[PDB]
């Protein structure tokens, strides 16, 4: 037979671990010969395994590099203006990779050029509220400094625009033990930890959801008219450079000015962590100075496009899709979750070669320059925008399969919180202490919801990867899954190697998942999700689960507003409209999921389907929200604050952020109330898609 | 049998007769009790007739009226401040009628209040054209003046656009004979001619699109936001009034200052249609002063939406819509057409009651406020665009059956183009000397394509109706069809009587059409029309038409930029990308069509019919047009100097007008060449939803 067992038994752990250990032995960087090399490769590959046609979408896409033989660093600068300290120009190779080249030195990818010199401020996690202790608690001014920050916690981007609209003139990020240095463990390569010449690559772009930053809107493709580098979208207006704990402790050792204002300001090196500005008496006529020479440059990128139409409904669209391209070796991120996409498209053509074919189509995809702002899906999502809006039933994520050993971890539309609960009950745990029981039984004992008792966590959708295009801006039902950690507080930072170099085979064979068995594990979660999106008569969608989270995001959002009840008295903000929306919703919600279980007739299915898929594209409004209009979707957008965390409500969130420190707030409660009729509005309308047609 | 000859022999003209008799009597002003009590009548009778629900849809949207105690007129006043000249406070009332209340005064709806006083300057037609004459050739500045403009050529919102960013502290509009006058009829009681009292209402907003004025995006509901007015969109900001060609002649026989610069400026009074500013020698210090006192206020409307469920596709609607409130009596606007739609809804209710039913879903409406910007249609659409975007299949006009006694008019896509052609050569011709002969061969004699011998004309649509919203925002295939004059000139201008007291039922049936035979052509057109779409197995649309008309246009717009020889070269403007799309178009059209041709199978059947319905979907840019968010159709949209005309590729017209007066050439060049990109990646994208799927 051809079902999800049989699909699900030809999965190989060894072959996960053949592939993972083929994309990892050379850097694969976006724009780069070694990275088209490999997309024509995986062409191939997926051809071979009998996918009905395979191509490379191609684009020319902003794109940003250091200057080869002008190296990039950050010197510590006497009043002679003499260079007396150096930050290191390269991370130490890995073992037995000391002679690999084309390995791209850490950078920060956008960074305009200068030579910014001056004093250091001390910014913790340059998160708003460390600006908002420091500025109006402190009364530390960032205005002409350069401000140091530790990455974690939220989007470096996010960091860098923080520093900006403080006045800062150039920001260093840099890695802290306290975030990537788990107790008890050894540095690279003899544990999983970061030593102190590692060094986190990453852009720290403001795209908002545009993909390239010259041609928003409309996919980069040869006749593209391009706007000028002055009007390009995202990019930092101040330098900005990441470096290693051993070059950080060096910058900080000598800072003055103000103590931390608390323990939570304090990372695990031996310095005082003092806020600045300056440095201490004996050096405070020293300064910091950035040397950035980075490039951007206009670059051809290559996503693989491979297609398994359906046999019943060939134009409804279920998308696997993941990044290909990395900084360095790509160990993790992004090859632990490419070689799952590869052994899935293989399992899939091995049904297919016996005859099969899945009911809708399958749409395998293998993106690039993910790294540099989500460019390879977004562009691809640009130019065919029309077939997913009007074609698309889900779209699932596979980036890094693994970020640790401990349990899942999914982040979903509630349209699939049903069907992930039901796969996760018929999969077989990979955890010691569960062997004979259910993943969703090791999974919820040791990641419980907050809210249920006896269900797993799943998380909302924010941005920070390739599903951002599909869901945010297009409204397809989008979900991801991967193996994680145990350690909550880290959650948005990263594994301690993330986008260093170190990043290697040898990390995941020897540290991660020597058995392959968590990767075999998510290759079953996500290839499970994408065969039921593709076979299930009727789409795995309950429309019950939204209006349940519906109602928590109201009430959540209606507490943060009563924070404020006087202002809530004397501007009549009311939350009736937004209560009675969700309300309708859950009624019509439960009407309609009565007639889903209760009508032979494909036209009443296909009707029923199409009122399932295009549920999620209800909750987009086609004027997006104030000044970010490529984030569409009502419910959820990436937090202003956080591009990796989901907010609910997002456009009466943002309305009442800081409220209380508006100068005109008969203004700002009137926006309020204006996200209060847009999202009442827009839950009403989605509910009633669901109604009788007619 | 229940075929389309069974709905169109039912159809009778002695009942169109009786219904627009029934409407006629009272007037139905948007926003008053007469109107509410109409709305009321006639979803009582579409239940009696046989549809399956009738309900009211209401919204609370602004609405302007003078005031009723405080009128509107416009003096001339001596240098003491004397009014010595006062125009007239109503129109005469026709015969029979003179004892009606409620008439509304003629004026110009949304006018802000005001008492300017000034100099008259005489615009012509206000166009943009007249504009650069007056400014540009003759030198003359309309800063600070009263500016005096007759109707006619394009539409009175766009004049007062004009005048006012000239500087015009005031506009009169007037009608003169030259546009309102056929030589050798009668005026009105005695003949279908605009008497020296008569004159046009109608409002001068510039919505582009909009809708409701305080509400743009959203319907105005019962829990709107509302902008302040000070944020309205479309409001003009200088008080504008109407008058008839007695008062014209008064205010323009004293114009001094220069000749007018040639015949095409002069009108048909005696008067020397002197350009000013200001009047000859003797009545030099005499000035023209206005007095507005009309008031915008939020006022409920109440659409009628009747629904006639779908046998086979329930979920697939097509439209057909026309809006019923009126200046005064409507006896042609609209309720010439609002007639012919209730004979249409009563005969498909005939045959429902004998046991048929469409194959999709037919919905009815007569919507409400369309006189005040097109806003009941506009707030429905905005609360039902979801179901719109992802259901509609067509919509299909149906305001004033008449406004002449000629020939066929029609306006739609060119996807409606082999439909419309079919069915007029299977209705026969009402006129005199075609008895036995199609409706196809007399509108083909009497209106010949200018491009193709044998066949007739069809023009684009643009707005100034109620399909401006289904068409131009949503994307939803469009048509619209009545009997028009011979008068080329003044196919903008309206008919004499136009949005006067006079259109009563009495010149309807004395004047235009006695044995109501061409309101029965009309709604055998138009009935048969939405007849084809709801039952046709195969949608009746034919890209191939699509194919055709893009390459017109783009030779078209590419004739208009090539006027620039030297500015193409110096910018390197190519239109090779957009020539190439609709190359590309024409390939994939014709090979769609064949796969159309040559498919049992209702998967395949109901794809290709989504194919063919997203087909107008997809020339939808979500971004909009520049500056006009709500005006989104990239192949069309209303003409930015004339709301009443379509345009075709606007974004690159627009970008190309009076370039050569544009500071900066190389910004301008460059916008040329972003919307030549934007129209050919959109053409290339339309054409590739008609690919195979997978
Ligand atoms: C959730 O679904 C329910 C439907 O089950 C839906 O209820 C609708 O609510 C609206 C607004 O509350 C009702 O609107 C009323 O309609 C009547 C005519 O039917 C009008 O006469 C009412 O207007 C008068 O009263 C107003 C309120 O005080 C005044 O402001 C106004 O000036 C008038 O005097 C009023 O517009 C509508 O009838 C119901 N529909 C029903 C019950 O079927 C509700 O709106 C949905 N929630 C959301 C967020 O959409
Ligand atoms: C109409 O449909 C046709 C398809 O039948 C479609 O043709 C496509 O045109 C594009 C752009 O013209 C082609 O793009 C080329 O792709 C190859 C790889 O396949 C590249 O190597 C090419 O890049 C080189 O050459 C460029 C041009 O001089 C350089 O700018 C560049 O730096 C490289 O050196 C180039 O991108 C594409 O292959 C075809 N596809 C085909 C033939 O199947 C056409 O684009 C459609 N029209 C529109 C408006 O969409
Ligand atoms: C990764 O695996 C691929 C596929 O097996 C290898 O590419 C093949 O290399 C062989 C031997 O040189 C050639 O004969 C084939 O033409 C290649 N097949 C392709 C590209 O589809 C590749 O060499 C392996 N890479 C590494 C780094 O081990
Ligand atoms: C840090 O790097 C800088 C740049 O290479 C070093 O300063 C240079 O030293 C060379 C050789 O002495 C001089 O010729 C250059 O003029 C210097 N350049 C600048 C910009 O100062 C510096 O020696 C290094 N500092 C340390 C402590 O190693
Ligand atoms: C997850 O599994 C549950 C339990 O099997 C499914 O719910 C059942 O679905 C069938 C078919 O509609 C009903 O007859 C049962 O009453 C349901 N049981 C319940 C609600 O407890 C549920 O549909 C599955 N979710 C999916 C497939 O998304
Ligand atoms: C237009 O026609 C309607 C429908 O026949 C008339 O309304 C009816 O009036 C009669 C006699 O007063 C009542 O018994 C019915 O209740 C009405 N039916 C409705 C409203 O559905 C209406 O009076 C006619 N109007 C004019 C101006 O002739
Ligand atoms: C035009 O109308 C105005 C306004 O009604 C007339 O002027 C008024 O005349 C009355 C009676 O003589 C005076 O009490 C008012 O003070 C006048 N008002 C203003 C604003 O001037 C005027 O007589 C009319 N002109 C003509 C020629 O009929
Ligand atoms: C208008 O009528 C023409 C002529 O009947 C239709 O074109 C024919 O359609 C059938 C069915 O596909 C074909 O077999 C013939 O070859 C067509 N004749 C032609 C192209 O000359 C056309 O489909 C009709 N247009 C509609 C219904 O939109
Ligand atoms: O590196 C990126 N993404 C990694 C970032 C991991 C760090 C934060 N992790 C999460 O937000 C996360 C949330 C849910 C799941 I299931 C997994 C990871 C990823 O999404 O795997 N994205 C970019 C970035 O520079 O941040 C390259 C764009
Ligand atoms: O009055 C309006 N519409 C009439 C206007 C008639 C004058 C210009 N005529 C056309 O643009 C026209 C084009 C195609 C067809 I088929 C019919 C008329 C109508 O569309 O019948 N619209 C408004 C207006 O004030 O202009 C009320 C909004
Ligand atoms: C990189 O730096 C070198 C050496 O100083 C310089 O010649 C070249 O212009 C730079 N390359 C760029 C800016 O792409
Ligand atoms: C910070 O410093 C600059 C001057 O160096 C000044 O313009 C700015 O207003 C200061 N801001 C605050 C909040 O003190
Ligand atoms: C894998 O799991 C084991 C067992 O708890 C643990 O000791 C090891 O540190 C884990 N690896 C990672 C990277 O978390
Ligand atoms: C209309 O004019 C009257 C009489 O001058 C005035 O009292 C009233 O305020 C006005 N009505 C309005 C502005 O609605
Ligand atoms: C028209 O008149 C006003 C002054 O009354 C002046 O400001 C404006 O510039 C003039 N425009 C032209 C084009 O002469
Ligand atoms: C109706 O047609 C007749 C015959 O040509 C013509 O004399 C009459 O003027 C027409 N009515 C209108 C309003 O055009
Ligand atoms: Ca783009
Ligand atoms: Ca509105
Ligand atoms: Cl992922
Ligand atoms: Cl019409
Ligand atoms: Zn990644
Ligand atoms: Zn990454
Ligand atoms: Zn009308
Ligand atoms: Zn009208």
């Amino acid at each position: 037979k051809h079902n999800m067992k049989a699909f699900l038994d030809e999965l190989k752990a060894e072959n996960i671990k053949k592939f993972l250990y083929n994309f990892t032995q050379i850097p694969h960087l976006a724009g780069t010969e070694q990275n088209f090399q490999l997309a024509k490769q995986i062409q191939s590959q997926w051809k071979e395994f009998g996918l009905d046609s395979v191509e490379l979408a191609h684009y020319d896409v902003l794109l940003s590099y250091p200057n080869k033989t002008h190296p990039n660093y950050i010197s510590i600068i006497n009043e002679d203006g003499n260079e007396i300290f150096n930050t290191s120009l390269f991370e130490p190779p890995p073992p037995g990779y000391e002679n690999v080249s084309d390995i791209v030195p850490p950078f920060s990818a956008f960074s305009p050029q200068g030579m910014p010199e001056g004093d250091l401020v001390y910014v913790n996690y340059a998160r708003t509220e460390d600006f908002f202790k420091l500025e109006r608690d402190m009364k530390i001014n960032c205005s002409g400094k350069i401000v140091i920050a530790r990455y974690g916690k939220v989007f470096r981007g996010n960091k860098v625009k923080n520093a900006q609209l403080a006045g800062a003139k150039g920001v260093i990020l840099y890695s802290d033990p306290a975030d990537y240095f788990a107790p008890g463990v050894k540095s690279y390569p003899d544990g999983w930890n970061l030593p102190g010449g590692g060094v986190q690559r990453g852009n720290i772009l403001n795209l908002n959801g545009a993909g390239d930053p010259l041609t928003p809107g409309y996919p980069a493709n040869e006749y593209a008219y391009r706007r000028g580098i002055a009007e390009a979208v995202g990019l930092p207006s101040i330098p900005v450079h990441p470096i290693g704990y051993y070059d950080a402790q060096k910058l900080l050792e000598k800072m003055g000015g103000s103590a931390p204002p608390d323990s939570s300001w304090r990372g695990s090196l031996k310095v005082p962590y003092n806020v600045g500005p300056g440095f201490t008496g004996n050096f405070s006529t020293q300064k910091v100075k950035m040397h950035i020479h980075s490039t951007n440059e206009v670059t051809r990128i290559y996503n693989v496009i491979g297609t398994l139409r359906g046999a019943v409904e060939p134009d409804r669209y279920v998308i696997l899709g993941g990044h290909r391209d990395s900084w360095v070796f790509g160990g993790i991120d992004p090859q632990s979750g490419a070689a799952v996409v590869h052994e899935i498209v293989r399992s899939f053509g091995t049904l297919k070669k016996e005859g099969w074919r899945p009911r809708r189509t399958i749409l395998f995809a293998s993106w690039d320059a993910e790294e540099f702002g989500l460019l390879g899906s977004t562009e691809w999502a640009e130019e065919n925008s029309r077939l997913l809006q009007e074609r698309g039933v889900a779209y699932i994520n596979a980036d890094s399969s693994i970020e640790g050993n401990y349990t899942l971890r999914v982040d979903c539309t509630p349209l699939m919180y049903s069907l992930v609960h039901n796969l996760t009950k018929e999969l077989k745990s990979p955890d010691e202490g569960f062997e004979g029981k259910s993943l969703y039984e090791s999974w919820t004992k040791k990641s419980p919801s907050p809210e249920f008792s006896g269900m797993p966590r799943i998380s909302k959708l924010g941005s920070g990867n390739d599903f951002e295009v599909f869901f945010q801006r297009l409204g397809i039902a989008s979900g991801r899954a991967r193996y994680t950690k145990n350690w909550e507080t880290n959650k948005f930072s990263g594994y301690p190697l993330y986008h260093s170099v170190y990043e290697t085979y040898e990390l995941v064979e020897k540290f991660y998942d020597p058995m392959f068995k968590y990767h075999l594990t998510v290759a079953q979660v996500r290839g499970g999700m994408v065969f039921e999106l593709a076979n299930s008569i009727v789409l795995p969608f309950d429309c019950r689960d939204y209006a349940v989270v519906l109602r928590k995001y109201a009430d959540k959002i209606y507490s943060i507003s009563m924070k404020h009840p006087q202002e809530m008295k004397t501007y009549s903000v009311s939350f009736d409209s937004l209560f009675s929306a969700v309300k309708n919703f859950t009624e019509i919600a439960s009407k309609f999921s009565e007639r889903l279980q209760d009508f032979s007739n494909p036209i009443v299915l296909r009707m029923m389907n199409d009122q399932l898929m295009f549920l999620e594209r209800a909750f987009i409004d086609p004027l997006g929200l104030p000044d970010r209009p490529f984030y569409r979707h009502v419910i959820y957008a990436p937090s202003s604050h956080n591009k990796y965390a989901g907010e609910s409500f997002p456009g009466i969130y943002d309305a009442l952020f800081d409220i209380e420190s508006k100068v005109d707030p008969s203004k700002a409660w009137g926006e309020v109330k204006r996200q209060i009729y847009v999202a009442a509005f827009t839950v009403q309308a989605a509910a009633e898609t669901l109604s009788e047609v007619a």
